[PDB]
């Protein structure tokens, strides 16, 4: 109009004002001690139920020592993309260790779980393919699909009846790909692969699982959701997951046939066009895989802690939304009440972050608690005491 | 019937092999340095982006070690939830100070920074004006937006003006360019683009992956070089993985930009923050370049030397202006053969042909660094002379 196209500060102001009006403006907390089940926020020690540190690895000396070894040997940076002089021996060492752990012929690491989805989906899919995506799939899956030319269908969450209706109605001569989170990040439920994968065979579809929140959590020694349901050697199951949660570093990976690995090396755009991970990162992750083999009882402790916390929340009167994994949402309903409960929990010494629309539905705002192997009973009971006090105060529990 | 996974993979791998585009990367067997080891042999490495010699520098490694020991192996969360720690803020403050901008935000890569910042800025009804030769990660970031996308001929400010005149909007006009073009090593003409932006009420976005640590006073970057680092209508994105010899990307500009990105950039909202060893190395890098500003000088000395010697042999370096030093071979097969023959001489550089670069403009890309010595550069020049004579590109 009269004054011309917007300047940057005007565009920013208009978007920030809009977000503040919609109750979406965020001011994240700064942690002042390491990533542990007790940490420091705003000058205070707090029970931390906000992180993805499922196994207690993020500040574990074993990982730190292997990191240090690789840092000293190889340096601070790789200096290139994997394709052109950024692959070093340590990259391949980690890929081989991951494949062995996962039980697949091969494994390929990408720069994040977020980019792994983009890269793997983009390498696999082509115009005229059909994708069947779970309604509640992660945002990184959505962005990966949007960069492809595949036809995209959405099935109601975990609804295998709906999925079969779409598989009957929508055919192709190319690839049919059923795409799901393995463990859904917000509600903590598990994709029903026991039903999806047989369905896939009946309609000659491939299944793709983003197991970010199942790696190090489900299956024998944390080998993941796909391993848990017994499908880890099926070549028509594509396994993606992340190295940033249980494994407590950064990165994403795919695991399968030497030839799938070769496709990703040739085609995945975040692999072709982004720098490889540095030695300290890779050494920590090699450490993580060694430590879970040494201390597999961490996974048992994780699940013991989980069942305890969930049972005690239910006894107070809270709703954990049918969650099945250490992801333990507590329903508050409206986003303002979730955010107020998070504030009041912090006053009590408990750090857990409120989440509302658009991340989760209107009227299904929650606080996401993630239980870890490193939480103690007294930490969990402190968190439960805080939830009792706050919930009574807000009138959601008796 | 449908395709199964192995069939789709085989179809696509066979396709790439029939097109001669299937790649088999090499595995480096020693640290990222100007001399390294490939396939069991020592080589002069002209295939890194390690402009300042920081990748294996003990100063970065010691600061990395300190932060690893203090804070651990992982952040364990996205920045928005429980993944912002004191050391992230320390790095952002240090980066803003070095850049000369009001603010700085670190993101998981230069690749994802482009997606995050373009996504946060752009809305339906905005008009983008992109340089023909912009990086692939800019393309992917634009594809995720609902903005109208126009392409101007490479560095053609006449063309850009014609488009800016013809395509007005009540929303945002964003002129998007690499700062330093990854393949040819030329520099965006921001001294003409930015005035043109003012005339047509546009914002300028610069992906300065290959300018950060390279151009400008003390390596402050391309936007600093052209004098526009305090302009709120210039947005900079770059990588921390080349000169700064880590991983990560950053966005630098007006204070309000940072606030928008925190709230809106999808790779920021939906991915884990970087770990202490990575942040510590980068804090180290910013301290080291303030202590040893002569590294930037050496980088440019080395570049001028290499370029002049290649010209003296009879090679064409394509008008490159930065340490990115392409040598023209013409067709892709000859560039690949030259790269193979250079490796046999102990010189490691990257052959590039169509589709990445135009037909007839296939090249070997060499990146000179501050850490290359005269004897290394002369070894490279010796190999180029031998190979060039053998292939008849030079006399
Ligand atoms: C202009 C530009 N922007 C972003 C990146 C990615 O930064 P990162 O994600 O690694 O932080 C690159 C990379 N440069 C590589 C190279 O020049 O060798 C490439 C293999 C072409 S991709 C780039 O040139
Ligand atoms: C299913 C799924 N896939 C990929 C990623 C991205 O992995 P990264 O890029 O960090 O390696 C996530 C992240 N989970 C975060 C969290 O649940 O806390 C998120 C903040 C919702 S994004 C995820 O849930």
């Amino acid at each position: 109009g009269a004054m011309g196209s917007l300047d940057l500060r005007a565009r920013v102001r208009e978007e920030l004002e809009r977000l503040k009006r919609e109750g979406l403006y965020i001011s994240p907390k700064v942690l002042e001690a390491p990533q542990e089940p007790v940490t420091r926020v705003e000058g205070r020690e707090v029970v931390n139920l906000a992180s993805n540190n499922y196994l207690g690895f993020a500040n574990h000396p074993y990982l730190k020592e292997k990191a240090r070894q690789y840092l000293e040997k190889w340096g601070a940076g790789s200096g290139a993309a994997r394709t052109i002089a950024g692959t070093f021996t340590y990259h391949v060492e980690l890929e081989e260790a991951l494949a062995r752990f996962k039980g697949t012929e091969s494994a390929l690491v990408l720069q994040s779980g977020f980019t792994a989805n983009q890269g793997v989906l983009g390498a696999l899919l082509k115009e005229g393919d059909v994708v069947f995506s779970d309604e509640l799939n992660h945002a990184s899956i959505i962005d990966g699909l949007r960069l492809t030319k595949a036809t995209r269908l959405v099935f109601r969450h975990a609804d295998v009846a709906h999925l079969e209706e779409l598989l009957k109605a929508h055919d192709t001569d190319g690839l049919k790909l059923i795409v799901t989170d393995g463990v859904f990040s917000m509600d903590g439920d598990i994709a029903p692969l026991d039903k999806i994968v047989p369905l896939a065979k009946k309609y000659k579809a491939v299944v793709y699982v983003d197991d970010a929140h199942g790696s190090g959590v489900l299956g024998e020694k944390g080998k993941g959701t796909v391993h848990h349901f017994g499908f880890h050697q099926d070549p028509d199951v594509v396994q993606v997951a992340t190295l940033s949660k249980a494994w407590a570093g950064i990165g994403g990976y795919a695991a399968g046939a030497r030839e799938l690995k070769d496709l990703l090396i040739n085609k995945a755009r975040p692999f072709l066009f982004s720098t490889s991970h540095p030695p300290a990162v890779v050494g920590a992750l090699l450490g993580a895989l060694e430590l879970i083999e040494k201390e597999p009882e961490r996974v048992e402790r994780l699940w013991e802690n989980t069942r305890y916390f969930k049972r005690e929340l239910a006894r107070l009167g809270y709703d954990t939304l049918g969650s099945q994994t250490p992801i333990t949402p507590v329903l508050f309903g409206e986003a303002p009440l979730a955010f107020e409960a998070s504030r009041l929990l912090l006053e009590e010494g408990v750090f857990a972050v409120g989440i509302g629309f658009p991340t989760v539905p209107r009227g299904k705002a929650r606080i996401r608690n993630i239980v870890t192997a490193a939480h103690t009973k007294e930490m969990l009971d402190k968190a439960l005491e805080a939830y009792e006090k706050v919930g009574k105060r807000l009138g959601i529990i008796r």
